[PDB]
């Protein structure tokens, strides 16, 4: 079990002004720290956020959070479930800001909701430095779905924060799961518009180099992995199903020739965007997240599981390693052409 800590700085809040927080399980024998960002879509105006508050309130408030959570998948402390980092210090950061982890805006007399995702990550890191993180050798910022996009938006800011606080020895790395989306044309006629509205509603922030490329009004581009990734300095391992269900949902895909060609082209486009991503794991499966599922060990690309690829990535961050690959992208063109895809 990971134990809840609400932030001591209670001005860093969930959407409704309740304190944000994190769940922690320490491993005093370990200098590895895994901080995982939960996902769960986002909301982008008063009306859609009010709807989310009625029926997805745990994603907007800490008032009903449980005192503990069980770590699963990459957050598991059992080596059988987590061959990769079972002995690490484990941190689960609940997603309660509805802003893809990008916001820096308080609730106020002008704002019904607070969107503080980027500040929640910063404050979690700051408070963890007093609970052991100051001794870390590696901080892996991981996340799934909106949390995976959150890794992309925030990993270099975590690295800068630790440098400025006087901890240049902590190596900050990112693991972005299911957060690598394409701003493609829908199958029937969108992503970009809702992100553009969201960033304005949230006061959303993006990494500085990407901001400087795209400039004002165009920062929505930095929410798309293939555009933001090249601007990042921290090592980032990208996990993405080639036929991700959330990508298909935004594309209005729910099989005749036009749809067959659409799906094949989507997989080819995704594979193309990962060609120059050296640490990546991209199986040809129709599915959603990977990394906190208890059976995350089961899928393989070219005979290599994700926990193995991640271990190979760790070794590479000590020339390619014999039998220990880190770039694992399926080339077969249709969902479940890889026999290890989830059931
Ligand atoms: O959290 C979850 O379960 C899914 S989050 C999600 N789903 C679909 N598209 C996106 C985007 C881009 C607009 C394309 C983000 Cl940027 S985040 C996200
Ligand atoms: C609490 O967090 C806010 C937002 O980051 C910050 O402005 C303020 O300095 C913090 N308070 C303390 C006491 O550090």
């Amino acid at each position: 079990d990971l134990r809840l800590h609400l932030l001591l700085n209670t001005s860093v809040t969930c959407n409704d002004g309740s304190p944000a927080g994190y769940y922690l399980k320490e491993s005093r024998g370990s200098r590895r720290w895994l901080l995982f960002l939960e996902g769960g879509w986002y909301c982008f105006n008063r009306e859609n956020c009010d709807s989310r508050y009625d029926t997805m309130r745990r994603l907007m408030s800490s008032r009903d959070w449980p005192r503990t959570r069980t770590g699963t998948g990459i957050l598991s402390s059992q080596p059988e479930e987590n061959p990769y980092w079972w002995n690490a210090n484990m941190v689960f950061i609940p997603y309660c800001s509805s802003d893809v982890w990008s916001g820096a805006s308080s609730k106020s007399e002008k704002n019904e909701y607070a969107f503080m995702g980027a500040l929640i990550i910063q404050e979690v890191v700051r408070e963890l430095l007093g609970r052991g993180l100051s001794g870390a050798k590696v901080l892996l910022l991981a996340g799934s779905s909106a949390g995976g996009t959150g890794v992309l938006l925030n990993v270099d800011r975590v690295a800068e924060q630790l440098e400025k606080l006087g901890y240049p020895a902590i190596q900050v790395r990112g693991l972005a799961d299911s957060g690598w989306f394409l701003d493609n044309k829908q199958y029937r006629h969108a992503p970009t518009e809702a992100i553009r509205r969201g960033i304005r509603y949230w006061n959303g922030v993006v990494p500085e180099r990407c901001r400087r490329q795209f400039q004002e009004g165009e920062e929505w581009n930095c929410f798309f992995g293939y555009k933001v990734y090249p601007t990042l300095r921290s090592p980032v391992f990208v996990v993405q199903w080639l036929f991700d269900e959330a990508q298909l949902t935004v594309d209005n895909v729910h099989v005749q020739e036009g749809l067959r060609l659409y799906i094949q082209n989507l997989g080819r486009e995704l594979r193309h965007t990962l060609k120059d991503v050296p640490a990546s794991f991209a199986p040809a499966c129709l599915s959603h997240e990977i990394i906190i599922r208890s059976h995350w060990t089961d899928v393989q690309v070219k005979g290599t599981s994700l926990p193995r690829a991640l271990h190979c990535w760790d070794r590479s961050l000590h020339t390619p390693l014999k039998g220990c690959p880190v770039h694992l992208v399926d080339s077969c063109p249709w969902p479940h052409c890889n026999p290890s895809c989830p059931t």
